[PDB]
């Protein structure tokens, strides 16, 4: 209905309450998304820096690699810890199911995961990358440091690489959809001081 | 003022002018500074598609000079081709505010007279030029085949960089869009 009057001043708060309800359920999940994400990824970013020490040359030769595999699973696992208790949403305490679910379409289905802890879901970081590295990991051969000829250690580095790049891809599009959250909320700003 | 009253049908007028407004000053402008780009490139491949028949064995020769002839013809077809404003000119202050939201590697605000205007930024053709010189010759030179995979390298490597420059806009403008639809969406119903 068009004919429906409202004053100036009671415009001015009903944008204001409007501008908080997104910059509350849209803005900052977002944003608490894209930084739960970057701070795993930087612990993961941690583990390929001490990588350099857990692979040395090896063999009777000296071309192979020796990767000590039990020092790298460790600190996958480690990470993997870290991050159950630190899900992309929310921040604090947890939301419904159907909650959950719309914020994991919203953000994807790869980067996140609904989980429940009980009564209550959260949107858990989707740690398919890392557990993907582990099994590859495990099916290395041996249970301890593999000497890895450079056609197999070809093989392993380009699917751990691969997992790394999806983390990576990963990141960027979420740090992508938070900055046009971000215009969204800039651009629904000014079209709303438009009216006076 | 303050108490001054306004109704429902007001306020879809005054949504519906800006909803246009952001058509034709933000979706639009950067329908066109992709499209003028990408014009662009399409007519780099030129010296790109004639780049196998200026090379031949000498070592490896190359015709520089008809390498050259067409990279300073691309200049020309394009130094009035601007990517902001479609039409006319702009503010200064205006055209930096599109030289940033498109990145200084793309875009360079120039004079055109006393309005401006951002056109395009034929840096990597110039790199090309320059190091098209730096080779020397008659007007055909015969090259060390260290070189011909030196200036090679680099060559490809500018044509690269236009490449991701095209993308990056491309990938900019989808986001426009992507960013217009939401902005409709919760417009629509809030």
């Amino acid at each position: 209905d068009g004919d429906q009057m409202i004053s100036h001043r009671e415009l001015w708060a009903k944008i204001a309450n409007s501008i908080n309800d997104i910059n509350e359920q849209y803005l900052k999940v977002y944003e608490h998304a894209v930084s739960s994400y970057t701070q795993m990824y930087q612990d993961f970013s941690a583990v390929l820096s001490s990588l350099a020490g857990w692979i040395s040359p090896g063999g009777n030769d000296g071309n192979s690699v020796k990767l000590q595999v039990n020092s790298l699973k460790k600190a996958l696992e480690e990470l993997k810890e870290k991050y159950k208790d630190k899900p992309l949403y929310p921040a604090n305490n947890t939301v419904s199911q159907e909650q959950a679910n719309k914020w994991l379409t919203e953000l994807g289905g790869t980067i996140g995961k609904v989980s429940q802890k009980n009564g209550g879901y959260v949107v858990s970081i989707n740690m398919t990358p890392i557990d993907n590295m582990l099994k590859s990991l495990d099916n290395l051969g041996g249970n301890g440091e593999v000497v890895l000829d450079n056609a197999k250690y070809q093989a392993w580095n380009a699917g751990f690489s691969a997992e790394d790049e999806t983390m990576k891809n990963n990141l960027q599009t979420l740090v992508q959809k938070y900055s046009n959250a971000n215009s969204i909320f800039d651009n629904l700003v000014k079209v709303l001081s438009s009216t006076i």
